[PDB]
Formats: C-alpha cells, sequence, structure tokens
C-alpha cells in the first residue's frame, strides 16, 4: 500500500514566489500505476518524496509507515540515481544493495547479462555509465532485491528497443506493487494491463486502463461517456473510448494536450 495524503512539493523558486504541485492523493496497492506527465510536471520530484529524498508537505505511507519514519525499507526499492553512489563502481554498489535491499547477486547478472551489457560493466564506476546504461543498471539493482514496492523514474529514456523489451518484461515480472513515472508515450502498447493517472492541471488525475487509453481519443470539452476527463488550466479534455477526435495513440508527445486546446 502507498497512501499519498495531501502531498504538495515545491518544483520551483522559493517562498512567496515559487511554483508547487499542491493538494496530491493517491492510493495504490497490491498493482503497479503509471503516472503520464510532460517533462517538467514534478513527476521525478513525487517519486524522491515517496523515497524518502525530499521534504514535502503532507504525509506519505508505505504499509501504514509515514514515510519520515523510515530510513531503509528492505521491501521497497527505486532506480532513482539519489539511491546510488555514482562515484564507486557497479560491483561495490551490488553488494551494498545485496544487504541493505537484499539483492540477489545471481539474478542482477541474469539481468546483466540478458541486456547484453558486459560482464565488465560490473568493473566500472556507475558515473562513468551512458544515460541508457546507467538508467538499465539501476533499474536492474532496483528489481534484483524482489522488492514489494517499487517506484520507478523513466525506466525507457536512452534505452534502445530491444532493451526497453528486455527491462519490461523484468519491470512486469519484479515488485508487483508500485509507481513507474514516463514522458515516453510510445512504450505504453508494452502496459495494457496497467493503470494509469495523467499528472495534469496541476493534479494527479485518473486512473484509466492504458488498454483503453492506447486505443482512445483525446477531445476539448466534457463528454458523456468519457473513459477520463481531465481538469486543465479552466477547460476540459475528454478521453473517449473509438473515433470522436485525434487518437491518443498518436499523440507523440504530452505536451499536445495543452495545444489540442
Amino acid at each position: 500500500m502507498i497512501q499519498l495524503k495531501n502531498v504538495g512539493i515545491t518544483l520551483s523558486g522559493k517562498g512567496y514566489e515559487r511554483f508547487s504541485l499542491e493538494n496530491i492523493n493517491l492510493e495504490v496497492n497490491g498493482e503497479k500505476v503509471i503516472i503520464l506527465g510532460p517533462n517538467g510536471s514534478g513527476k521525478t520530484t513525487l517519486l524522491r518524496a515517496i523515497s524518502g529524498l525530499l521534504p514535502y508537505s503532507g504525509n506519505i505511507f508505505i504499509n501504514g509507515m509515514e514515510v519520515r519514519k523510515i530510513r531503509n525499507y528492505i521491501r521497497y526499492s527505486t532506480n532513482l540515481p539519489e539511491a546510488y553512489e555514482i562515484g564507486v563502481t557497479v560491483n561495490d554498489i551490488v553488494y551494498l544493495y545485496e544487504e541493505l535491499k537484499g539483492l540477489d547477486r545471481d539474478l542482477f547478472l541474469e539481468m546483466l547479462k540478458a541486456l547484453k551489457l558486459g560482464e565488465e560493466i560490473l568493473r566500472r564506476k556507475l558515473y562513468k555509465l551512458s544515460a541508457g546504461q546507467s538508467v538499465l543498471v539501476r533499474t536492474s539493482l532496483a528489481l534484483a532485491s524482489q522488492p514489494e514496492i517499487v517506484g520507478l523514474d523513466e525506466p525507457f529514456e536512452n534505452v534502445d528497443a530491444a532493451r526497453r523489451h528486455v527491462i519490461s518484461r523484468y519491470i512486469k515480472e519484479y515488485g508487483k506493487e508500485g509507481i513507474l513515472v514516463t514522458h515516453e508515450l510510445d512504450m505504453l502498447n508494452l502496459y495494457k494491463e496497467y493503470k494509469a493517472y495523467f499528472l495534469v492541471g496541476n493534479r494527479l488525475q485518473g486512473p484509466i486502463s492504458v488498454s483503453e487509453l492506447l486505443e482512445s481519443s483525446i477531445v476539448e470539452g466534457e463528454r458523456n461517456d468519457a473513459l477520463l476527463v481531465l481538469d486543465i488550466m479552466d477547460k476540459k479534455v475528454s478521453i473517449v473510448k473509438g473515433d470522436l477526435g485525434m487518437k491518443f495513440g498518436a499523440l507523440g508527445s504530452l505536451n499536445r494536450i495543452y495545444g489540442i486546446i
């Protein structure tokens, strides 16, 4: 169980003149959900707060433990870069995570091998890895502890198509509950059985089936049989089943939600 109860976090600025997320509410149990939002919407900041890495207003509970009361929880994992020491070798990180999270070295090595990332990658310092390599290694570290609950940031960004498919197989197999955040729409076709929320309108809005989203259309206005109605600046944007408008599948970029209106 992950509960966000009236969470607020500052995204930019300070004091009287800041921009923040406010009144963020979400409960997730027994499943992974995807939070979709444009770059800059605060998705990664939300995951950092849930992972104990940033202050926030309101309360976040993981299995009834408020996040301020958690120094480490062996059953939770994140791939966020803040959880890993860019400076030491991957092998060094593997040793820490074996104890910190109960990471299984053999399973980790199995993932690296499936990802066709060489045996030598262990000997490499984390900071020195490419963006695609870094995220694959960090996602693999998160999953190889067989977490019950996982917070995954942009696990597909800068990752080639083949390795996206490999890591998706592991994402689906490991960590039954959690939150995956992404701005990338081209990956949703592998996640039809999952629920999604949109971070837009200064709100977390949803849930909607990804299966239904992928075959939906998006239109201005509040429509009657809509799968989901989004509130944005002042307007309403409806996600509708079948052909009332342009295909969500062809959207290309989430920023185009603002544009269609």
